[PDB]
């Protein structure tokens, strides 16, 4: 079932969100089933569950269809580590922050793990554009947002409207 | 005439804007007529031109219809002087970032001078609400928006979802 997206703004988004204690059961694997229905009617490269008003450490990510593909994941509990101290920027905007893009730097290189809702472990290192969409899904479980990340505000602006070439 | 606002992400709002020199001409008198048309059709406090894509030092702002009533007026080659150090937070939002607010510290007490469409000279002691709306116009004759202001991030969303209560 398709949920609603709540928006920046909405106090739900700024929580601390506390671990999944469910992996296994048939309540996740239905809540990840809305979530990837979700993201996808919403046309969203990343869901975090704080974006439904779930609040749980789990998110889905992941498209063939512009970056390389990053394979379809649903990652609860995803813990991150950075692989080297290097930065890169780069263009991103939210599914609750409708119409909105900015530039953003996050790191080029890290480590993530958790539990896929089977229960198994997953840890991967990831770069580039997989890097940044699970470093930017995790900051909703911790109740953060894109906008408090920006650091040049002349590329933040409406998608239909920015001219600004990183 | 009402003229079209651009939106933030519009690079030309994020220029540093040259002086009026043409005081007391029709052509001036015209530009803030539709100025003032312009903001009351948007329903806007404030409005400065740049947000017309018009790349002059000049504002309009000012209503009776919630704070106390603030006059009518259209001031070119403003400039702003701090009467305190005093710092005071309030809920901005901006015509060219439709939808969003967000709250942000000004001068509580200020002067500003410049001058009237007519040439006359116009300056004045203001505080509170009165002296945030000229802070914030003037703010876009040197190119900036009020996101690049805001220190607490939890307060910035949607007008139709934030119960922040400052
Ligand atoms: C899940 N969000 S993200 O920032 O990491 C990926 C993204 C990048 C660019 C745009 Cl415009 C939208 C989403
Ligand atoms: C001209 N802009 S402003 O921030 O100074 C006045 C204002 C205050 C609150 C809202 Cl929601 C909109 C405008
Ligand atoms: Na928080
Ligand atoms: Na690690
Ligand atoms: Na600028
Ligand atoms: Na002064």
């Amino acid at each position: 079932m398709i949920r609603d997206i709540i928006r920046m703004g909405d106090k739900r988004l700024l929580r601390v969100a506390p671990q999944v204690t469910n992996l296994g059961s048939a309540e996740l694997h239905a809540l990840v089933s809305d979530m990837f229905e979700t993201m996808g009617a919403a046309h969203g490269v990343g869901l975090a569950a704080p974006q439904i008003a779930v609040d749980l450490q789990l998110m889905v990510f992941g498209f063939e269809a512009e970056a390389p593909a990053v394979p379809l994941t649903a990652l609860a509990n995803a813990q991150i580590e950075p692989l080297s101290d290097e930065m890169e920027n780069g263009w991103e905007g939210c599914l609750s922050i409708p119409g909105l893009r900015a530039v953003i730097p996050r790191y080029r290189y890290i480590r993530y793990r958790g539990f896929a809702p089977d229960g198994s472990p997953i840890e991967r290192e990831a770069e580039g554009f997989h890097a940044r969409v699970v470093q930017h899904e995790y900051d909703h479980l911790v109740g953060r947002l894109y906008p408090s990340r920006i650091e040049n505000f002349d590329t933040f602006g409406f998608d239909d409207v920015l001219s600004y070439d990183l």
